[PDB]
C-alpha cells in the first residue's frame, strides 16, 4: 500500500535482498522480460531504483503483496522504518 | 551497534573465524541463500565483506547481536580492539 | 509439465541436487556452453534460477523430462511439494 | 523463410540463446561492428529485437539460413512454434 | 523434525560421530554422490555444516530419520540437548 | 568414440578410478597444467565431470584411446554398460 | 547380488576378517594399487567403506562373487543376518 | 591466418584449454588490461568470444603466431578441423 | 593532492590493490552506493577508472587521504612513482 | 609478542613438535573447531602455516603467551634464532 | 628484475615450490590479503599466475627480492631457465 | 633423463621402495618441506605421483642423479623396462 511510497527513499538506500522479493513476484505482477530486465542490472540501489520505476503502473492489491513480501523477508527492516 | 559500523576497517581486516559467527547468527538475520552465497566466498576478509554488505538492512538489534556473537567468540580481539 | 512453473519458488529455494539434474538433462534439452554457463554459477539457488531463466522456450516435452528427474532424484521433495 | 516474420512476436519472446545464433551467422551476412553493437544489449528479448531490426535488408536465402539455424539450435522451439 | 532446527548450533558445535549417520542415512535419503562429498571434508564440524547444508530439500519424515539416527547413537547428547 | 559420449551419465556415475585412467592419457591428450587442475578435484564424479568438460576439442581418436584405457582397466563396468 | 547393498550398514558394522577377502578378490576385479589402497586404513570399519566405495563400478558377477567369498569366510555372520 | 577467421564458429565451440593461449600470447600482442578483462570471463565459449574481439586489429604474423600456438598447445584439434 | 591527478595514467594502470583503498576510503568520502557500484567493475583498470570518475567533487583533503593511503599501503609503487 | 613475526620464516621451517604447542594453547586462545582444523593438517610447517594465519586476530597478551609457551617448550629453538 | 618478465611463461609453466615463495616475500611486499587470495587458489600454475598478476605495481627492488628468492630455492631451475 | 618421464606409468605403477630413493635425492634436489610432503602420502604409487609432480622444474641432472639412483636401487625394474 501507500508504505512503500511514502518511503521511496529508504526503500532504495536500504534493501539487501532483492532476489526474493523477485521470486515471490514473479507470474502474478512480473512478466519474465522485466525480470530478466531487472536482473540484469548492476548493483542493488540499481535494481531498486527500476524496480519501482514500475510501480505506477500497479494497483493497491500489487502494492499490499510487496509489503508482504518484504514482511515476510526482513520483518526487522519494517519494523524499524515504520518506526 | 555503532561500534562495528565505526570500526568496520580493523573487523575486516584482522577477524579470523567467520563459520562460527555466521552459525549464530543463522535463522534470525541471514536467511539460507544468503548463508550459502557468504559461504561460498573464498578468503576471510571477502566472506567478511559479503557479510558487511548486509549490515544497511540491520536495526540496532541485529549489530547488537552480532556484537554479543564477537564478544562470546573473541572477546580478547574485541577488547583489544576498543583500546 | 505446469508443476515446475506453478511451484517456480519452490524449487528455486529448496532444490539441493542441481548436478544430477544437470548430467541428466544434458544432450537433449541443455547444450554444452549452456551446461559450462550455468555450471559456473557459485550457489544452488542461483544455479536454480539460471537454468530457470531458459525454460521459456521449453516444450512440454522438456519440462516433462525435468520433472521425471526431479522425482527420480528427490521422490520425497516432490511428494511434499504436490501435497 | 516466411515463417519468422509470421511469427515474429514468439521469436521475440521465447529465443533464450542468441550467441550462438550470432555467430553461426556471422561472416556470411553479418559484419562485426553491428555484432558488438548486438552483444552489448543487455536482456535476451532486446537482443532478439536489435537482431529482427535489421531484418528488412535481408533477402529470402538470408532468412533461410536463419531458419536453418534456429532448427539446428533448437528443434524442440520450432516444433512447437510449427504446431 | 523441527528439534533438529531448533537446536541446529548445539548440533554443530558437538556431534562427534559422523560416521555412523551416514553409513545409517545412505540408500534412503542420501545418495552415493553427495556421501562421497561430505566423506571427503576434513573435520568433524565442517561434515556436520555440509550434511546441514543439504537438509532444505527434506521433508518431515528424513528429519524424523535423523532424530531417530541421533537418538540410537548419542543417547547423551540429545538428552543434555534438550533440557 | 561414440561409446563414451551417449553413456555420459553413466560413466559421470559409475567410473570410481580416475587415478589409473588419468596415468595412462597422460601426455598425449592430457597436458600437465589439465593434470594438475583435474586431480586437484576433491570427489570421483567431479573429477570424471572435469574430465569430460574438456573432451569436446578430442578428436575420434582420442576418445578411442580413452574407451581402450577403459576396457583395459574396468572390463566389467563397460560389459555391463553395452548390454 | 542385491545382498550386499541391501544390508551395507551390518556388513560395515560387524565383519572382521579382510585380509581373506582382499586376497580372494586380489586380481579378478581388484588391482593392486587398490589393493594397497584398501589396506592402508586404520580400523575395519574404514576398510570396509573403502571397499564397498567401490561397489558401484561392479557389476551382478563381482557381488555374486563377494557373496561367496562371505559365505565361505563368516558362516555365523550371514546365516544371522540373513534372519 | 587466414585459417582462424575461416573456422571461427569451430574455435568458438571446441576449445578447452584457452589460458595456454593467454600465457604465449601476452607481452607481444596481448596487454595487461584486456588479459585481466578476458581473464575474469566465466566460461571458455565467452572467452574465445571476447578474445576473438580483438582480431580485427592483429595482422597477418599476430594470426601466425595464435596458430602457431594452437598447433603446439592442441595438435589433435586442429588436425581434425582442416580434415 | 595534485599528484594523484598529475600522474592518472600510472595510477590506473599499475594499481594492484583496489580492496585494501575501498575499505580505508568508505564512510568519509565514499558512500555505500559508491562503494557498491565500485565493487561490482570486473577488472582493476576499470575499477580506477570507476573510482577516478567521481575526483572533480573532491577538495585538497580527500585526495590527502587517498594519497596517504597509497604511501602507506604500497610505498614502494609511489616511491617508483615520483622517482 | 613482535618476536614471533619478526623470525615468521623459520618458525614456519623449523619447529617440529606441534601436538603440545596445541596443547598448551588449548581452551584460552584456541577453540575446540579451529583445534580440529589444525590437527588435520598433514605437514609440520602447514600445520605451523595455517596456525599463523590465525595470529592477525591475536592481541599483545596471546603473543607472548605463544612465546612462552616455545621457550618453555623447545630451548635450543629460541636460542639459536634470536641471536 | 626484468629477467622474471621475459620468462613469464616458463615461471608460470614450471614453478613447483610456491609456499616458500610466498613465506619468503610475505611482510615485505606481500599483505595478509593477498597471501590469503594467492593461498586459496588450487593448481600451482594458477597460483604463479595470481602472483604475477600482483607484478605491475611492484619496482625493480620487489623484482630483484623476488629474482634472489628463487635463486635461492631453486638454483637448478633458473640455471637451465638462462641457458 | 628421458627415460623416466617416457616410462612414467610403469614407474608409477611398479616402484616399491620409495624411502631409499628420498634418502638418496635428499638435499640436492629435494628440500626438507618436500620430503616431508612426499613421506606423508599413505601408497607407494600415489608417492611416486607426488614425487613426479614435482619434476617438471627439474632439469637434465637432476633426471640422471635419479636415474642413477634407480640403478642402484632395482636392477631388475630398470632392465625389464629398457626391454
Amino acid at each position: 500500500l501507500h508504505f512503500i511510497d511514502q518511503h521511496r527513499a529508504a526503500l532504495i538506500a536500504r534493501v539487501t535482498n532483492v532476489e526474493w522479493l523477485l521470486d515471490a513476484l514473479y507470474g502474478k505482477v512480473l512478466t519474465d522480460e522485466q525480470y530478466q530486465a531487472v536482473r540484469a542490472e548492476p548493483t542493488n540501489p540499481s535494481k531498486m531504483r527500476k524496480l519501482f520505476s514500475f510501480t505506477p503502473a500497479w494497483n493497491w492489491t500489487c502494492k499490499d503483496l510487496l509489503l508482504q513480501a518484504l514482511r515476510e523477508s526482513q520483518s526487522y527492516l519494517v519494523e524499524d522504518l515504520e518506526r
